[PDB]
């Protein structure tokens, strides 16, 4: 049976395809598809981005490294990598040591 | 509420910590912790590695880029990146177009 780790990897890919298949090339994200994905799937991790079209505009341009106005899977995974690392760092910030009790924030 | 994508990112980090916290430094994987994680969490994605200590030995040495005999989070995420890309490619191989029906293999 698929492990928690394998399920998580598959779900990341499935989520990308849920938005990439809507219009244009079915394996790339148009601006509209990327914004939809960010607002629906990263509304907590990218809370300031969902309500701010401005930062989404910067991020699309940063990720679109071949300047073809769509995000390939490989281009979009640069964002996933940044999010994973940021979440790891924030998880540690929210779980300080030495309090003799647990914390439950996770990452934000 | 956390999205499927956010849940997947958190679960990846939680799975790393489930094995990194067992011994030694609580935020790095010893050889024993890494092998345990691979055998328990990547038994399908890395099916040939779980039953083959040999390939796990190569992978640990490839990932341990500072040669300190443990995998940091950053070092271990190089493996996660390779797995995500490999799963994406295999998902496409298992879902050929033009058959007029669905396929259900996912990635392996
Ligand atoms: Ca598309
Ligand atoms: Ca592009
Ligand atoms: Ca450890
Ligand atoms: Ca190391
Ligand atoms: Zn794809
Ligand atoms: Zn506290
Ligand atoms: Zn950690
Ligand atoms: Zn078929």
């Amino acid at each position: 049976a698929p492990s928690q780790m394998e399920r998580s990897i598959t779900t990341i890919i499935d989520t990308f395809h849920q938005y990439s298949r809507k219009e244009g090339h079915p394996d790339t994200l148009s601006k509209k598809e990327f914004r939809q994905m960010v607002e629906a799937q990263l509304a907590t991790f990218m809370k300031k981005e969902k309500r701010n079209e401005a930062l989404i505009n910067d991020i699309m341009e940063d990720l679109d490294t071949n300047q073809d106005n769509q995000l390939s899977f490989e281009e979009c995974m640069m964002l996933m990598a940044k999010l994973i690392f940021a979440c790891h760092e924030k998880l540690h910030e929210n779980n300080p040591r030495g309090h003799g009790h647990s914390h439950g924030k996770g990452c934000g």
